[PDB]
């Protein structure tokens, strides 16, 4: 609720299980592709994972997110709908969804929206901030589980202070300190807010 | 080209004429209808002064923006395109299109991406940020039709200066000094960058 404390929270990977739709339906459609299970996911960009793996694998991983309903049919991360609930209603706390259109924008730019409806109400689309660069919008915290963050984007010293959220992607990787994680949602995210408050 | 300074250019009534393109869609699918001539026209939003208007008429008017293709085929306004496009060009200056989605989001951000490939090309799409809350954008200016912008924003002292460009619905008003106007996109916009750099 609404100088307050202000919260970018990401969509892929922290509030939308985008890893784990992906797989599912890569599999699906791509029966007779290898595939790679998440415990083996490495690196931000799926595409560039799978280009590796064979042949014309990168374009199919692409196919995948640029249909229709991709997007829109994404879970929700286990308790991940709760706690921006829940963040949204902390006294002197400012929410905002800050989220990366793909480059096909058919469909992605209005199921994000929808998305958000359907999990957090009309109300709250009103927090959407989509941008390929985060680092132009100012925040105390930046909650992603994209490792490079700056890429490079146009703000050499972004305001945020990004907290990596744990993904499959990068739960092995070493931060340089002072970076912090987010484990889960089920971690002490509250903590992780009241450290940057007055 | 990429400190850079950093402009903010607003879409609706700077880029895209929103307020032509409404009346002529209003007027043809509601011609037994009073209308507003844009040289009436007075306050930010249309759908309130057609409410006063008549009853029902905000309803409406509502139902012209809600409409697909609406946004996709509002003309560019005279001089912006060109002006945007070398804006992008001068050295040590980063460009973003900052724009607040209406409410009904089927069509709005889609063929807002779309309009924006259209006349400045696929490269520029990177360059969008879809928001309701332009103060949480940092940067160095915000040229934007809209008078109130703080509206109330998430951040009360916003990094940019607001440049009010002149529409139909703003012409008349006074601003409080030290606020600046740019007049249309034939006025003398680098001289307000110029003024804003090191
Ligand atoms: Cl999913
Ligand atoms: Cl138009
Ligand atoms: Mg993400
Ligand atoms: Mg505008």
């Amino acid at each position: 609720s609404n100088r307050a404390l202000r919260v970018l929270v990401d969509m892929d990977g922290v509030l939308a299980d985008f890893e784990g739709g992906f797989l599912r339906k890569f599999r699906a459609r791509f029966p007779d592709q290898p595939f790679i299970a998440l415990e083996d996911r490495r690196g931000f960009w799926v595409s560039e994972q799978y280009g590796r793996l064979r042949p014309g694998l990168s374009e199919k991983a692409i196919s995948i997110w640029e249909s229709k309903n991709f997007f829109f049919e994404l879970e929700p991360l286990p308790g991940a709908v709760e706690a921006v609930k829940e963040m949204a209603s902390l006294q002197n706390t400012d929410v905002f969804i800050c989220t990366s259109p793909i480059k096909m924008f058919k469909y992605c730019p209005y199921e994000k929206y929808a998305w958000v409806e359907k999990y957090f109400g009309p109300d709250f689309l009103e927090q959407i901030v989509l941008t390929r660069d985060k680092t132009v919008v100012s925040a105390d915290l930046l909650i992603d589980d994209r490792p490079d963050i700056t890429g490079t984007g146009a703000e050499p010293t972004p305001s945020w202070e990004h907290v990596l959220f744990t993904a499959c992607h990068n739960q092995h990787l070493q931060l340089q300190p002072p970076r912090r994680r987010l484990h889960s949602w089920a971690d002490d995210w509250k903590a992780i807010l009241d450290s940057k408050r007055p």
